[PDB]
C-alpha cells in the first residue's frame, strides 16, 4: 500500500515539524500526538470542503445545544470512518510503535457525565452520516467531571487533567470570539429596551470535527472556553477584578459543580452557552452568500434543546430579534416557536428546571422580562380558550408561587417550542399526558416520540470488530449505515457454523478483557465462567443492591454445598457517585467489602468473582459491553425513561436481564419478550404496592436466602473492622426503600436461575443473543436522527452530497 | 429572629447588642490569646507549637444573682478579636480576611456556611483555649501561691 | 506601546500574544517548580527548605539562527504558573490571589506596582531557578554521565 507510506511520512513530519522533537526524545505521548495530527489532516480537506459546500448551497442548519458530550477517544473512530486503521496499524508496526498502546496515551475528553452527554456524541456521529448541516454546541469543560479512583474500598473524586496535554483534535478560533453579558440593568427608551452596565465574560470558541461514516462529510461540534476581558484600581478594585476573572474562568471549569450559590455558577454556564451560541448562530445566517430579513430565519435555522439546560435560548433569541435586529414582538415570537424544538429525558414533574426568580433579578433581568411578557400572552390565549379557568391558569403558568418565586423552564420550553419529544414510546405518552397534560390539551400535535438510538460505528465497529466482520460475512457491509439490515440474520439460528463463529468472537472479546481485569485489579479471572455486568450511575433507583444481593446469596449457596455444580460468573459493578451522594457511596463500598470476601475464600475459588469496574466511562465501556454475557438492566419499574446502554449490550452479543420499564420495553418488542429475561414488578404493580404500602419487613422475615444476606451486611461479615458500616443500607433497605429492592429479590432470583439454566447450555444461549443482535436495528441512533429531521427539522437526509475534496 | 412572612419562615438576623447591652462589663485587660494553625516541634526543653495564627479572646462579665443571699457570680463570655499591625498586594487581602474569619467565630451560634464545620470546630476550641488559660491563670493567682496537685480540688469543670 | 494622545504619551498594554507568537514552542514536559517563602532546618540529612509555596516554570523555545551557517540556538524563556488542586471561604480566596500573584511574575517587564519590589525580586529568583535547574538537568543528562568537578568546563553563566 501507498498508504501505509504515506501515514509512516506524515508521522515523521509531525514529530519533526509540529512536535519539534526526534525518535530519541519522543514520549509515547509525543507519539499518540504525532499520529493523532496525520490523521487529522485527513479529515482538514473534507472539514474545509463541507463548510464551502455549506456556504454556497445554504442549507437549513441544525443546532444541536447540550451542556453535555460524552465523546470518548477520537483517534480510533477518526481512523475507521476514514478507512485508514488498517494502514495506521502497519505504518505503526513498521515505526517500532504499537497502534493500541498510542490509543490508550488519548484522554476520555472530558465533555460529558452520563446518558444525555453521549446520546449528544452519537447523534453528531448518525448527523454526520446522514449528511446533514448540523452544529453540536456546548462548553469546553477545562477539567471534565472527576475521574474515580477506588482507595480502601471508598470512591475518591480525582481532577480530570484531560487538556493538560493539549487536545490535538480541537482547533482555536480566537477571532470568532463573542461577549456574553450578566447582571446589569434595564433602561426603557424611546429607540428600544436597553440592557446595561453589564459585567461582560468572553465566549472563546474551539472547533472539533464530526466525521460523517463512509461520505465525505465532516461537520463541527463548537465549544466555547470561559475567559476574562482584560485591562485605575484601587485595592478592592483589584481584588474584584481578579476574583470576577476567576469566576468568568470557572463557567468553563467543571461540568455539573456544586460549590451554596454554586446553583448560581450553573445558571451562569447555561446562559454562557446560550448568548455564545445564538450570537453565532445569527451571525452565520445573516453572513451567508448574498444576504424583514429574518423571515427565513425558521427556514434556515432549527434550535435542538437538549433538556431544559438550554432553556434560555427562547427568550434571548426573543432578546438579540426585538432588541438588536430591530424585528417586531410577534413576528420574532412566531420565528421563535419555529426555530426551537425542546427534548424532555425525564418522568414525574417534579425533576424539571426551576430557578428562583431573584436569581434572575440579579443575573439577567432583561430575559426576566421577556419571560413575563412571554407567559402574560401565553395566559392571555389560555384565558380566551378557557374562561373563568383559574387553576388551569396557575398549572400553566411559566412562573410558580411557594416560600419564593420560580420560574419552570420546562413550561418555557413548551410554550417556546413548535415540537417537544420524549425518548421512549411510554415515556412519550407520560411527557403529553403527565408531565404536560395541560399543554396537550391545547396543542397535541406539538407532541412527539423519538426513541432514543445509539450509533453503530462507535458500539459496534470500533468496539467489537471481530462480531462486525462475522455480520459482515454473512450480510456485507450495507447495515453499518441501515442497521434494520440486521434482520437478514434471523434464520441463521439454524446455522451450525454461525452459532459457533458468534461464540468463538464473544470468548475472544471475554480474553481480551480478562487480560486488562487481571492486569489492572489482581483477581484471578475464570475464562468459562458468564459475564455479568452492571454499569451505571451508583444510584438506589438503579438498584446495584439488588444486584449485590443476589452476588451474597450465591456466596452463601456455594458455602452451605461447596461439591455442588454451580454456573461460573464474574460479576463486574461499574459507575460513578455523585460526590454529595452518601448513599451512592455506601453502596460501592458494599459491592468492593462483597468482593473482597467473596473473591479471596478459598472455599468458592473459581466459581465467583465480584470486581468494582473503577472509573467507568465511554473508553472503558468499549472494553467491557463487547465482552459482556449479560446485562443488567434493573431499575424499579417506573423509574426509567429510556437507557441507551440497554441497547450497546444488545448488539454486541449479550443477553439482558431486567424489568419491564424504559428501553428494555422497545427491546422486548423489537426481538420477542421471550429472548429477554424480564423480570419483576410492572408499572401497574409497583402503583399498586403503594396502595397496599410496602412493609419490606414481611419481604426480610418470609425469605430465608435474604435475611441470611441482611443479617451479614448488617452484622458486620463482609465488614470485619468497622461492623456498623452498612448500617444506613440496612435501615434503608427495612423503611425508607422507595425502590423496592426486597419486593423485586423472590423474582430476581428466579429470574436468576433462568439465566444459570440458559447459559448450561451454550448453543441455546447463543441462538437467543442471534434473536436479540437480528432484531436491534431499531435502536441505531441513524434512525432516531432521520425521525428528527423528517418530522421536526424538515430537513432530509442525503440531500446534502459533499463532494471529494481538493489538497 | 423567627418572621412569618406570607405563612412561611424567614430568618432575620438578631441584631440584639445593636443599642448595647447594659449588663456586661468589657474586660479588655483580661484578653488572652487563642492559637490556630501551625505546626509541632519535639525540642529537649518540651513540645512546642510554632507558626500558629493568633485570635484574641476578649472577655464581657455579666453578674448572676442569687436569690434572697448577697452571692452575684459571674458569666464570662468571649468576643473574637483579630490581632492588629511590610505586606504586599496578596498578603493585604489575606490579613483582611482571616480578620474577618476570626471575627466570624463569636458571629452566630451553630453556623452553617461547606467548611463552615471547620468555623464550628474552631468556636469549640476558641471558648476552649480562652477558658482553660482563665481558669489556671485565676488559680495560680490566688492569694498565696508540684502546685498543680491541688488542682482538681481547688477546679471543677 | 507608548501613544501620544493631546501631545501627551499615554501607556497602552502590549498584547502581543494575542494571536500567539508562530515562532516559539511550548514545552510543558521541560517544566520546573520554583520555590518561595517557607522556612530553613538544618537536619543531619543537610541543610532543608521546607514550607514553601510553588510557582511552576513553563518553558517555550524560540530558534536563534546563524547567518550562513547550520547553526540554530535556542532561546529558552519562562512563562509563571501556579500548580492546581479541602478550602474554607479565606483558604479559597488565597489560593486564587496567589495564582495571580504567581502569574503575574511574567506579565510585565520592571513592573511598579510599594511592594512591587517584591515583584521584581520574585522574577529575579523565578528566571534564576527555573534556568539553573535546566543547566544541570542538562548538565547530568549528557550522553555518558564527584562528576561535577567538569561542570566549570561544560558550563559558562
Ligand atoms: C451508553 C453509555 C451510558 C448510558 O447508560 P444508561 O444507564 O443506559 O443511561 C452511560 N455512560 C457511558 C459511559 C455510556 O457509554
Amino acid at each position: 500500500l501507498g498508504d501505509v507510506a504515506e501515514v509512516r511520512k506524515s508521522f515523521n513530519r509531525h514529530l519533526h515539524f509540529t512536535l519539534v522533537k526526534d525518535r530519541n526524545v519522543a514520549t509515547p505521548r509525543d507519539y499518540f500526538f504525532a499520529l493523532a495530527h496525520t490523521v487529522r489532516d485527513h479529515l482538514v480537506g473534507r472539514w474545509i470542503r463541507t463548510q464551502q459546500h455549506y456556504y454556497e448551497r445554504d442549507p437549513k442548519r441544525i443546532y444541536y445545544l447540550s451542556l453535555e458530550f460524552y465523546m470518548g477517544r477520537t483517534l480510533q473512530n477518526t481512523m475507521v470512518n476514514l478507512g485508514l486503521q488498517n494502514a495506521c496499524d502497519e505504518a505503526i508496526y513498521q515505526l517500532g510503535l504499537d497502534l493500541e498502546e498510542l490509543e490508550e496515551i488519548e484522554e476520555d475528553a472530558g465533555l460529558g457525565n452520563g446518558g444525555l452527554g453521549r446520546l449528544a456524541a452519537c447523534f453528531l456521529d448518525s448527523m454526520a452520516t446522514l449528511g446533514l448541516a448540523a452544529y453540536g454546541y456546548g462548553i469546553r469543560y477545562e477539567f471534565g467531571i472527576f475521574n474515580q479512583k477506588i482507595v480502601n474500598g471508598w470512591q475518591v473524586e480525582e481532577a480530570d487533567d484531560w487538556l493538560r496535554y493539549g487536545n490535538p483534535w480541537e482547533k482555536a478560533r480566537p477571532e470568532y470570539m463573542l461577549p456574553v453579558h450578566f447582571y446589569g440593568r434595564v433602561e426603557h427608551t424611546p429607540d428600544g429596551v436597553k440592557w446595561l452596565d453589564t459585567q461582560v465574560v468572553l465566549a472563546m470558541p474551539y472547533d472539533t470535527p464530526v466525521p460523517g461514516y463512509k461520505n465525505n462529510t465532516v461537520n463541527t461540534m463548537r465549544l466555547w472556553s470561559a475567559k476574562a476581558p482584560n485591562d485605575d484600581f484601587n485595592v478592592g478594585d483589584y481584588i474584584e477584578a481578579v476574583l470576577d476573572r476567576n469566576l468568568a474562568e470557572n463557567i468553563s471549569r467543571v461540568l455539573y459543580p456544586n460549590d451554596f450559590e454554586g446553583k448560581e455558577l450553573r445558571l451562569k454556564q447555561e446562559y454562557f452557552v446560550v448568548a455564545a451560541t445564538l450570537q453565532d448562530i445569527i451571525r452565520r445566517f445573516k453572513s451567508s452568500k448574498f444576504g424583514t430579513c429574518f423571515e427565513t430565519f425558521p427556514d434556515k435555522v432549527a434550535i435542538q434543546l437538549n433538556d431544559t439546560h438550554p432553556a434560555l435560548s427562547i427568550p434571548e433569541l426573543m432578546r438579540i430579534l426585538v432588541d438588536v435586529e430591530k424585528v417586531d414582538w410577534d413576528k420574532a415570537w412566531e420565528i421563535t416557536k419555529k426555530t426551537c424544538a425542546y427534548t424532555n429525558h425525564t418522568v414525574l414533574p417534579e425533576a424539571l428546571e426551576r430557578w428562583p426568580v431573584s436569581m434572575f433579578e440579579k443575573l439577567l433581568p432583561r430575559h426576566l422580562e421577556i419571560i413575563y411578557a412571554i407567559n402574560q400572552r401565553h395566559l392571555d390565549h389560555v384565558a380566551a380558550l378557557f374562561p373563568g379557568d383559574v387553576d388551569r391558569l396557575r398549572r400553566m403558568s411559566v412562573i410558580e408561587e411557594g416560600d419564593c418565586k420560580r420560574i419552570n423552564m420546562a413550561h418555557l420550553c413548551v410554550i417556546g417550542s413548535h415540537a417537544v419529544n420524549g425518548v421512549a414510546r411510554i415515556h412519550s405518552e407520560i411527557v403529553k399526558q403527565s408531565v404536560f397534560k395541560d399543554f396537550y390539551e391545547l396543542e397535541p400535535e406539538k407532541f412527539q416520540n423519538k426513541t432514543n438510538g445509539i450509533t453503530p460505528r462507535r458500539w459496534l465497529l470500533l468496539c467489537n470488530p471481530g462480531l462486525a466482520d462475522t455480520i459482515v460475512e454473512k450480510i456485507g457491509e450495507e447495515f453499518l449505515t441501515d442497521l434494520s439490515q440486521l434482520k437478514k440474520l434471523l434464520p441463521l439460528v439454524s446455522d451450525e457454523v454461525f452459532i459457533r463463529d458468534v461464540a468463538k468472537v464473544k470468548q475472544e472479546n471475554k480474553l481480551k478483557f480478562s487480560a486488562f481485569l487481571e492486569k489492572e485489579y489482581k483477581v484471578k479471572i475464570n475464562p468459562s465462567s458468564m459475564f455479568d455486568v452492571h454499569v451505571k450511575r451508583i444510584h438506589e433507583y438503579k438498584r446495584q443492591l439488588l444486584n449485590c444481593l443476589h452476588v451474597v446469596t450465591l456466596y452463601n449457596r456455594i458455602k452451605r454445598d461447596p461439591a455442588k455444580a454451580f454456573v461460573p460468573r464474574t460479576v463486574m459493578i461499574g459507575g460513578k457517585a455523585a460526590p454529595g451522594y452518601h448513599m451512592a457511596k455506601l453502596i460501592i463500598k458494599l459491592v468492593t467489602s462483597i468482593g473482597d470476601v467473596v473473591n479471596h475464600d478459598p472455599v468458592v475459588g473459581d466459581r465467583l468473582k465480584v470486581i468494582f469496574l473503577e472509573n467507568y466511562r465511554v473508553s472503558l465501556a468499549e472494553k467491557v459491553i463487547p465482552a459482556a454475557d449479560l446485562s443488567q438492566q434493573i431499575s424499579t419499574a417506573g423509574t426509567e425513561a429510556s437507557g441507551t446502554g440497554n441497547m450497546k449490550f444488545m448488539l454486541n452479543g449479550a443477553l439482558t436481564i431486567g424489568t419491564m420499564d424504559g428501553a428494555n420495553v422497545e427491546m422486548a418488542e423489537e426481538a420477542g419478550a421471550e429472548n429477554l429475561f424480564i423480570f419483576g414488578l410492572r408499572v401497574e404493580d409497583v402503583e399498586a404496592l403503594d396502595r397496599k404500602g410496602y412493609n419490606a419487613r414481611e419481604y426480610y422475615d418470609h425469605l430465608p436466602e435474604l435475611k441470611q444476606a441482611v443479617d451479614q451486611i448488617s452484622s458486620g461479615f463482609f465488614s470485619p473492622k468497622e461492623p456498623d458500616c452498612f448500617k444506613d443500607i440496612v435501615n434503608m433497605l427495612m423503611h425508607h426503600d422507595r425502590f423496592k429492592v426486597f419486593a423485586d429479590y423472590e423474582a430476581y432470583m428466579q429470574c436468576q436461575a433462568q439465566v444459570d439454566q440458559l447459559y448450561r447450555n451454550p448453543k441455546e444461549w447463543t441462538k437467543k443473543v442471534i434473536r436479540n443482535i437480528a432484531c436491534s436495528g431499531k435502536f441505531s441512533s441513524d434512525r432516531t436522527i432521520t425521525e428528527y429531521a423528517r418530522e421536526i427539522w424538515g430537513v432530509e437526509p442525503s440531500d446534502l452530497q459533499i463532494p471529494p475534496p481538493n489538497i
